[PDB]
């Protein structure tokens, strides 16, 4: 019996008592050391993104310490400091063998935390297939930087990877939230040249400039498409990454990308003509990549100072009782907030 | 001064007389030996697909004999039997260096015939960059089979190529017109296993069965999506090729393709969720591939009996005066018609 | 306690008694219905390819029926007719997540049969990770055709896949043994145009002509390189697949492939210059692909009549006692032998 | 009639006077503003790398100003400051349509400077297909940095591109010459994690540390293979780039790369086993990339401060007469020399 911050119903949250999870032969029990609320939790609680839930613990971004393992777990033991990916696929299924985007398949059943399984906002949580999902966290990486790996960094970096960025190419990132900031960082990591970031919030604009954006487009000089086309002298961009917005941002991305380019869509929750190139494009989407290898490679990127995700963390809280406060801060989204982190 | 079948205005066609085209240093003049009307010509004439045109010769699918060449033309001489691609890109521009889909770039200005330039339905027509566009036609290939190469075969085969077909994968082809039939043939050429063809016309169904379709889905038996999902026992298809229909066929293709799959759109003229794989897809579109290398490789495929496009030709006409009759047949689309060919 | 045909010390084979294998929670026990000796077994026994072995049952190409399964096996039950791949990777390790060639990784520890584990030439054998390795065999596929799938078909088809074959490209297959014949079939399945097969044995030449080879090069007519260059008028081939021979055939393959082409090496057991394209090549090698998905896709290819591997089977034997006779036939390769099959 | 620094014969070098080149309709005449000798010139002169030459002007790395153009040249006019790529392919032949490595084909005939055509070490030189080869140089890029683009930067960056580097992967660079330093920079630009540089010269080691190398392996501390395997704890590297050395470095690269990895060979001038992964590798080689688009993308990388190639320049000379001194310095290869540059 442990504590957990759970969704009572659509629009209701509170602290409840639940039975302490037990690990199977291939599972592990992890207690969190640092957690971070996400906009997905808010969409679930208040927008009914995944339907109706009752007494479901929220949260899917945690860095924790292993406290219990199954009998068949070999690579991790209690006391090990680990990074828990947000997506934890089932690896004992032939579906994982299918594979796409140069990674493993079956990445639809991996979205378990806070969807069909208790989240990380508790004293303990359950990780399936621990040897296939968990990754060791070196002691030289701070907790606030490490907690950005499980969801934000992996989603943004996969958005950059799917954009088919060539060396020196011009890349546009629509939406400069945390996922968009990580998309800018990933575009820089892919050898992009000019990077155009679309956004208006001063703190997000400063973060985008820090992470490698060379041009900032504000939705006050005029339409986004006109500004971007004027920036590139009518040539457009080689690739665009969609990280936030509404359906109009998809039309804008189609408008601004050159024929043969790629539009990557990682934002969670027309006709072919001879004289118009708007339909001569590739649109790739997916919240695919999770697992131990992905986490290990991101950890290697952080460890060797290729990227510093600490700039995403604008608010730091101490103690278990501040999870609700961080969630509320995520709800009302003040102007100076990018991503809050609770250190346990 | 020569004759040609031209679009008088939106909805008006007739035989007009025009000045004989002259070739530049890198150009060639070709007289046609076999031509084929397309649905694109009908869309331009009667649906205003490309705007208003005046006395513009129609047609973009011809097999012809070189009549005269420019001073800088080296690989072709008058008397050579050649295949003229529908797309003839400008090759003396840096745009062709920015390629995609493992071919050259600049494949938007290549759509010249019957769009911004006189078509092939005349006694002569003009081909730009002859050494980079024309391809030699061996005498062992019949004219009716060869005339299917310039547009239908290349479009269908590129649709199959962009679908990312793996060996033994299940492929669905939506629309079994000539482009869809060539898409079925290309899917077979890419090592597909089960091929599901969606269509109802008996002649097109017979052609699809001939070209490698193992299952036929008729829309007179219920929704396409439900039938296809029943055929695959709820697994869906690995890839889908869109060759005809309306915007609802795009939704059907998105519904039937498994997560991580590819939807290829060669038919000329959702939100990311944890529990729904509809948005976890790749959509590739383009009427890209033209030029001499593409024509030569298709000619090699025909020559070595890898594919026989003669089944597409259901009506054969002799004489220049039958071009109007073939165009009218294309307009009224009778029961037994797939593709008419006029032999000069 | 069951019977098995085993290698005794070296150059010595015989029938021995061994303890009947028992399955783990994720394993299954399979009895064979059809088996096929391989040249790899002969290299192991007589050439010391893998070192010294004692009482090790040989054979790695079997089609069998499930006899019993572990408690955690869900997709297969006793009585099911299955195809057993030659490569059976360990799937409960993070190594398979790495991945290459658009398939799963860790395909080095999968070579277990007759290498570090008892082979299939016994009354029973052990298959690890049954739900991830075994594949259902439909009743409409004959045993002789099905037993070509586990090693020959997968190796040849992966050789064709790694060759980066484009539609209509010219492909050369060096060595027309069973793996080379399957490479010819795979090249045809990938949309190749001209296919040049290099070999001299009349039965293998006939099989190569059946599987899609358009040109046959005999080494009794001069050097292979000179003949191939004469066939292509000095242009060379777009890709080459090496299926048999020594380092000299690798040198020939480097010589005959055009700059930028790919040489695929699936045969088990230069300096960069401005004016010479010999080193401007890509050489891909690997006995990679194994597992349930690979077997299922190959089974789909056979089921839908995309390929008929029955032409490989030249000798058919009945009864358990004929395994030694088939192995001896494999040893002293006669004129009319391609692949012997023993039906149980 | 102009002066030029030419190779008199094998081992003989001096200043000669030659007729001033004249441009064709698609050509341009360029006078150099900064030039850099290369090891390729020394191999040509003192080692007979390309055979015997008589009065052939050397040099293939220049940044210059357009002096005059042909009648068909449109994108460049006299007075324009341009970057001249070392490889200048013929763009009016169908061969460029073939294409590989996601760029254009026909790149073997692009190696013209100081091979089959007068080099850049003269008062003027000839550039074929100016609109397809030349690239505008912004005034904000210094000459010393810009002159590293034509050969060193493009070769190293293509070596990094062909290595198939994934985010966070470990990359080894064998050879820490200027091409190897640019390979380290390109590996960093591709999102590599740990980068291991193999070299011993202190100036080259310092440059490698500057460009992103995290580990340095000195051959005075034991075998390279053993040191690298100890660094990675026996796992090896995900990819290796060969930029200098002898045939033993290829064996070392094969030994250190993990199965399924890629070895890229850009340094100008095993059998498949079940238990050994040495042959389960991909070897890619080529001095491929040249042309206007490549130069423009590299210029964009330099302009937006993604890479600073000024660290390569250790010796700067002023005046035309110092070309011989720079060439001699390249011959003697002193301790503190990486790349000399002559500013005109
Ligand atoms: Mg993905
Ligand atoms: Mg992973
Ligand atoms: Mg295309
Ligand atoms: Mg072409
Ligand atoms: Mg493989
Ligand atoms: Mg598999
Ligand atoms: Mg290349
Ligand atoms: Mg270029
Ligand atoms: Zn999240
Ligand atoms: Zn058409
Ligand atoms: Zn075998
Ligand atoms: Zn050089």
């Amino acid at each position: 019996h442990h504590k957990g911050f759970a969704m009572l119903s659509i629009g209701k949250v509170g602290w409840i008592e639940k039975e302490k999870p037990a690990p199977g032969p291939f599972d592990a029990i992890v207690r969190p050391l640092a957690v971070a609320p996400c906009t997905s939790d808010i969409h679930t609680v208040f927008e009914g993104a995944i339907g109706e839930r009752h007494n479901m613990i929220l949260g899917h971004e945690a860095v924790g310490e292993v406290v219990e393992v199954g009998s068949e777990v070999k690579d991790f033991k209690p006391g090990d400091r680990v990074v828990v990916p947000a997506n934890t696929p089932d690896w004992r299924t032939s579906e994982v063998q299918r594979g796409y985007h140069q990674h493993s398949g079956g990445m639809l059943a991996g979205w378990k935390f806070s969807n069909v399984k208790d989240g990380v906002f508790g004293e303990f949580f359950h990780v399936n297939d621990a040897d296939m999902n968990l990754a060791h966290l070196p002691k030289e990486i701070p907790l606030e930087a490490a907690v950005m790996i499980p969801d934000m960094m992996t989603t943004g970096f996969h958005g950059a990877e799917l954009a088919d960025i060539e060396l020196g190419a011009t890349v546009a990132v629509l939406g400069i939230g945390p996922v968009g900031l990580m998309a800018v960082a990933g575009a820089k990591l892919r050898g992009a040249g000019r990077i155009i970031a679309v956004g208006s919030r001063p703190v997000c604009v400063d973060a985008a400039k820090y992470y490698g954006a060379t041009d900032i487009v504000n939705y006050k000089d005029g339409p986004i498409e006109s500004q971007i086309m004027n920036l590139t002298e009518g040539k457009g961009v080689d690739a665009a990454i969609i990280a936030g917005g509404n359906a109009d941002i998809m039309a804008t991305a189609v408008k601004i990308v050159k024929p043969g380019g790629t539009i990557a869509n990682v934002n969670y929750f027309p006709r072919l003509e001879w004289g118009c190139g708007m339909a001569h494009k590739t649109i790739k989407g997916g919240l695919c990549p999770g697992g131990r290898l992905r986490m290990e490679r991101l950890i290697d990127l952080v460890f060797y100072k290729r990227v510093d995700p600490s700039k995403l963390v604008t608010h730091v809280f101490r103690g278990f009782d501040n999870i609700e406060k961080a969630f509320m801060l995520m709800k009302d989204k003040p102007k100076d907030l990018i991503k809050p982190v609770v250190i346990l």
